[PDB]
């Protein structure tokens, strides 16, 4: 799908992510509850943090920050072939804790504007496009998946 050069940007930017998942993941968190707060609600453990420097002290939300990244980071280096990490992922947003595809576009954002934030000189305008070309396959993927399940996303 994406080109060999474009996956190559991608794992670039993504092996500078796992030098510190735990933070990128309470900025990608902590941005997308601020810009898109709708979607603090599917997580009914956090709703009493109500600071950042709370989110930030939150060892279940560090922990839920690197669950989310270490899945996305698994199935961002398998370059589009990645049905057999997608299904059970899938499972897990559709079922008891229905994620409409939108959230997951929500929280593309936040993650193009943390890498940007932490890493500008790794992740310039080819290095963006690339990202989103990788996170708009996953979530195209994502929701064939869901439709599968029985949820229209
Ligand atoms: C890059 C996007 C995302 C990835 C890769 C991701 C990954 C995951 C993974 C791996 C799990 C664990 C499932 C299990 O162990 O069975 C999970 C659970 C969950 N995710 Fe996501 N997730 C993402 C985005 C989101 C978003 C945007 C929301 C809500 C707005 C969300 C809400 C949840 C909830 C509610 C659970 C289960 C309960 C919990 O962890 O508190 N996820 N996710």
């Amino acid at each position: 799908v994406l080109s060999e050069g474009e996956w190559q940007l991608v794992l670039h930017v993504w092996a500078k992510v796992e030098a510190d998942v735990a933070g990128h993941g309470q900025d990608i968190l902590i941005r997308l509850f601020k810009s898109h707060p709708e979607t603090l609600e599917k997580f009914d453990r956090f709703k009493h943090l109500k600071t950042e420097a709370e989110m930030k002290a939150s060892e279940d939300l560090k922990k839920v920050g690197v669950t989310a990244l270490t899945a996305l980071g698994a199935i961002l280096k398998k370059k589009g072939h990645h049905e057999a990490e997608l299904k059970p992922l899938a499972q897990s947003h559709a079922t008891k804790h229905k994620i409409p595809i939108k959230y997951l576009e929500f929280i593309s954002e936040a993650i193009i504007h943390v890498l940007h934030s932490r890493h500008p000189g790794d992740f310039g305008a080819d290095a963006q496009g690339a990202m989103n070309k990788a996170l708009e396959l996953f979530r195209k993927d994502i929701a064939a998946k869901y439709k599968e399940l029985g949820y229209q996303g």
